[PDB]
């Protein structure tokens, strides 16, 4: 949180948002010198340009931001790449209602994200003043944004199920949630499923599962997929394929940042995570074409496609995540293969086994401008999933519906009458955009914390 | 064998097969409801078809089968899946010989078949009466192809080189037959190409070898490749061509079904049954392209082709085989790759080192409606075989002959002076025809039984 | 060196070398036989055709070797395939210079070899008197070049790093040069590159460290990359791709040879010799795509194709060999990839970071027929190793400049202030030209040689 | 040329070249509010990036540019996109020579252009001073480099033959140089090699010819590859490869901009241009693997790629330069396909049959700063371009040294004794740089007008 300052001071250099229409009216405001400066420098308000303005002593006076709408936020996001050095300050009259000023605050500090794990990268020089009102919500949110892309960034080779685990570990112990890790011999008898797909690696699998919260509460768990290297296995990824699978286990990074979120707003739910953590890989241990795989739910699976692991490793959670008739079921996981992502890699997807849930994330989505759109269980694909062997086989016979044909899998682990919403993310920015930098990303749970405020407080 | 009965009773309800030119004239023998029923039914023959013909009680007094002809038999496999329920039986007199008869029978039987190993199935509610005059010919048959069903289409995690070689134990049980297996240490030094093929594997490979039957008796070998699964190795087969490799043990399933038929039937031989038993696995021991691999036969193969690996195996036991100057030498060996498959997947192909022993196979084919077809031995092609390194290599230079290349490359280890037939076989059921369910399958072992029983009775 | 003859005698089989123009002339001199026999046996000379010319007793006279030129001298190195049994002798007087004249006879004993390794084979019947005043420095390339092509020829199975350490201190024993030999832990902390490329391999990865000479002298170092076999790691290469690996490690040979040359003629210089020795294979701990791999300069290499392995590896031995600062480094490399072979197979890359350097090799590569070209370490391609990660990937955006992409790779690694060539050579005949069997071959080893020559006696 | 300004005036605003080690010491000579501008602004002379500096008043004062040295120039290219509004000029005080000067004026001028043929554009605000001592040398290269890239730029619906043939007339009227079309029946017997290629397209084939200049000075003749779009014909392209193929006339672009420079500046030389122009396209006329073309040259070439199209047309354009002995010939050809671009994108490969001239031009390209480097017409590929069937092949056997093989093939068409230089280009910008957008592009032809500036003057 060094992109921020926490001490309140009136010397602080102002940067306010404007658009092309406000800017001749605006100027007439201003001194002769701001004036000719203005006019000068070719500013005319475009999204993501800005206009930096001197002082009479040649100190910076402010910073104008061309924004593409008073109420759009992310335009502050590129701030730090762009902002001449200091201590600068936005004014709450610049916006519409606290939120937006919140969001804008957020996406500066997230345009402030730099990966240095593996490199030294010099920090900006711009910093924001945070309000003591937005500090802690802004903080929350940024620590956890930053969690989630630190996760998605780090190499396999540094990200494995141990290590994922251990992120967890140190996540639970700032609020005192308890961890148990189901490995080895354990998880091959209880957890099938997920040793079948992990028992290849060379760093074993296991079923991470936190508890936090009142008892008496209402369960909400979550449980997103820890792929930490996805090969495709025996059914082996092209290299295209294979580049960016280190983000494999951005569901479980997900569902981890989520939980984070409720323990640090203490939402009065009993809250379970489960996260499945392997690596699919190829090597002599593999799981195979035409291999039967048993499940924690007792129906079997007929491997027909290694690299539709996910959802095997899933299914397990899931079925373990039901047992306990919770109140809700949320589960993250990250699309594979170029033609499953249907939405394209900004806009997860959504399914819900019940409409109520479903719409009242969409509506979630509107209200936090955090995207998601709703795909359906279409109950007709199930004979896609038809195995001659099995009870059902994990992939479908064709190249199409490939994320309803995920979803519909999963389905078979969880009761229409357990409240459960599927999330596919891409969990990736492919290019720099505004406050977006090149890497992990976070999606879709502004919309979903929104959501659970909105329904348990 | 619970797809039939076997106490004979008065009242089964008869199943009568019928061509659309015997319909007229068979019509008026019958009673003024029976004739009002069938042409009511819209039956008119087609092969198939059936028409179940009430009493006027409103129980079951017979069914028509439509038949192709009335020698053609397999119309009789689709019985199950289309007869209610209830015990039938055959007449004799409708058919011209009782090989007819007992075809008709089998038939009922194979189409009765489900695999049920890893899902719940309702069997089907038909029985067929079995006279005693055919039942041990009948049941042999029957329990015989449904263990090669089995075993191939047991998935690999559960059919790997011990399993294949706890079936084979299993069935020498019952006739007091010797096996020896041959692993780790001692296969690496006296069998080094299968060692060489399978040393990737988690489940090691290993050599079965059974004996039955008396020692003075004419020696009658059979070798079938026992390919666990075949990943192609180095080079990967693409997820297509891997789909469906845990059939590529189905010639080890063929040769110990016909090993099984000669003890049930106990034909006078010296019985050996050999079986490299492995997995072809890509892993960081698999065998290379341009590894030179020892035989027991002191030749050296030059690896062109780590997917061509059934051929080195079936080396190893073939060199085994010729030591004892055998009688006759059978192999059976599953057809990879969809363009080696010349002859589709319901005609096995035939090599054969002797014009006579061909000859007899493809009058032994037309004798049991078991069809097969000769491929040739061309000698000028052993040039596409040729080493710059080692004796030779395991596969061509091009993407013609397949067949032709693996049979010549096996030619290499056996003697023009020891009569020997190389069966490529598909072992498998792409689609759902009357007695014949999607999934492994045996062919061919009709037609070379027929001429074991001609040759050694 | 059995196909040279070392005992002087005056009864020899004089082999001439002849072009068409000079026939007629040279038949004039000749007696009515040799006339009528040259005529009637339709010789021209066309180059590499031969006229074994009778004496009056059926003997054999003499042969003409039809030559494409008087100074190209591979003409000769067909003649062990056409010429018949016998010892024969080249003449002096028939070639411009000692210099061409000792090139035909090295090519003679060049076309004279045959790997037999695995296969028996028949050798050849014409040997060559080797006249003292050469026999040193014939026999020293000879021996040297026959090296070469038997590690390059030998296949994976039989040539891993231990395999490849062992023929290294084969090579030092002769002139008692050290060794030292890196492994395991001590590789995995101070060679943590080498180490990450060929953990995955049943033979794990070594550094090989030899030294010879001086310790006065001027410091040359010789860096080869000795991947064992390459399967391309998790971005498998295709079946075609894979076929010809097991040369992957020519760059160590190359670099071997050319150490036993300078030690064998006392080159006046401090030697030390660096291999990576590794196998570059798929299994359950291959480093991947998005892995990041530290190194002994202490740079960060993310990896973006887990194929372009040998420069990850030669990075490190880089990095230890400039820590002495010597006078000069060359490395030796193999080419992987169809489009990367710029200049074809049979011309090496030369890359330089001084001019000097870089004109003076050239200058060696025409003196002796030796060919290489110069490509270059063009700096705005650095860029297409640009990592928003780690300092910077190891493989390019695109499918272009792949050979100037993995020099510029290798250059971060070299200070511009110590005089550094970089060689990419293909190391294998694809076709059998005369001198030249298909299999592994030495390649600008002449021209490297000739330059140390003039720069360090 | 509306982004130059041609009226001196005393008010223009400077634009200053800065190195960061510079600023320090540069800045202690400013007022005290540049001082703090300079600091306030966070500018630190990174290449590329500006400080806009206001006068008290507000209005402009000066614009710093850092660059990556004083002697890049390409800075100077990025200008037009990040300047404010107004009249700017450089200082010639601040470059090493007026050469250098020079280029950054162009630079300038290049990085404002913008194809806007098919869509509006606003045109950039900011314009520079040209002083009249470079005006002539300055506007001669932008608009020449301006009609390159229009010409590439245009697609070839609006760029076919004719189109190209009348672009050459455009240019040839301004200096009442001579053109004539060789078009129909008289190119189908004249020129076949040209008409097979171009004669599948609904656009008809044509050579163009341009003369100008004293008949009795050296002949200098320019060659062009013509083709406006190359679907690839029957042998036809992915659509990766076939996406930018409007550029596949990049040659013919090249030579005519060359021509135009040389008649702008009135070289004393007899120029002749010539460009085969055709459209490679699939349709029932389409020449065909294995037909084999006649030539001017009168060789047979047997056809074993339809998409190696570009050799064929100028080995007809190459056959009637030689005709008339010229004192040299040079030609300029697009590369295509991923693989034979060797040299990558931005570094012309340059092949040449005599050495004087390849050094001259390297030492032009080193004087000139325009990249270009040379490849070898390395003889013993010739094999490569064996046919059995007719003098040669278009195209090698193998994937390997594409644009060696290319050349090869034209030097069949170029006696040893005609100096001749040939170009293999790619002529385009896929990444936005400064000076240099996304598009078609010109390069190696200030190397080579230096050159014959430096030859023939
Ligand atoms: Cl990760
Ligand atoms: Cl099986
Ligand atoms: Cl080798
Ligand atoms: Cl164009
Ligand atoms: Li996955
Ligand atoms: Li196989
Ligand atoms: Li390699
Ligand atoms: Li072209």
């Amino acid at each position: 949180a060094d992109c921020y300052l926490t001490e309140k001071k009136k010397n602080f250099i102002p940067i306010q948002p404007m658009m092309p229409d406000e800017l001749p009216d605006w100027l007439d405001t201003q001194d002769a010198r701001t004036q000719q400066w203005v006019k000068a420098s070719g500013f005319v308000g475009l999204a993501g340009t800005i206009c930096s303005i001197p002082e009479s002593t040649g100190a910076l006076q402010r910073v104008l931001l061309g924004v593409s709408d008073y109420e759009y936020s992310w335009d502050f996001g590129g701030l730090s790449k762009v902002l001449p050095p200091g201590a600068f300050q936005l004014n709450r009259d610049d916006f519409e209602d606290d939120e937006y000023y919140e969001r804008a605050l957020l996406a500066f500090g997230l345009g402030s994200y730099q990966f240095n794990a593996y490199r030294k990268r010099s920090p900006y020089l711009a910093k924001l003043f945070l309000p003591q009102a937005h500090r802690k919500r802004v903080t929350d949110w940024l620590t956890t944004i930053y969690l989630i892309r630190d996760l998605i960034n780090t190499p396999a080779e540094d990200m494995g199920p141990s290590e994922l685990a251990q992120a967890v570990k140190h996540v639970a112990k700032e609020f005192e949630a308890k961890v148990k890790i189901i490995e080895s011999k354990d998880l091959e008898t209880e957890f099938p499923a997920i040793y079948a797909v992990g028992r290849a690696g060379s760093r074993p699998p296991l079923l991470i599962d936190l508890k936090w919260g009142d008892i008496k509460a209402p369960k909400v768990t979550l449980v997103g997929k820890g792929v930490c290297f996805d090969s495709g296995g025996l059914d082996i990824k092209t290299p295209g394929g294979m580049l960016l699978m280190k983000k494999d286990m951005g569901g479980a990074a997900h569902a981890l940042g989520l939980a984070r979120m409720i323990m640090l707003q203490q939402l009065p739910v009993r809250l379970r995570l489960l996260i499945p953590a392997v690596e699919n890989a190829i090597g002599s241990r593999s799981y195979r074409p035409g291999d039967v795989v048993q499940t924690r739910a007792r129906k079997t699976i007929e491997i027909t496609n290694t690299d539709a692991e996910g959802r095997v490793v899933l299914a397990d959670a899931l079925a373990e995540a039901v047992k306990e008739d919770p109140d809700l079921i949320i589960d993250f996981s990250t699309l594979t293969g170029a033609a499953r992502i249907a939405l394209g890699p900004n806009l997860p997807a959504l399914f819900a086994n019940q409409d109520s849930l479903a719409q009242a994330l969409i509506d979630a989505s509107l209200k936090t401008d955090d995207p998601l759109w709703r795909l359906p269980l279409f109950q007709p694909y199930r004979n896609y999933l038809k195995s001659e062997v099995a009870d059902l086989t994990n992939s479908s016979q064709n190249r199409m519906a490939g994320a309803i044909t995920a979803a519909l899998f999963l389905q078979h682990f969880v009761s229409d009458q357990i409240p459960w919403a599927h999330f596919d993310i891409f969990a990736w920015n492919l290019e720099d955009l505004p406050g977006r930098p090149i890497g992990g990303e976070a999606m879709a749970l502004r919309a979903v914390f929104h959501y659970l405020e909105q329904q348990y407080r």
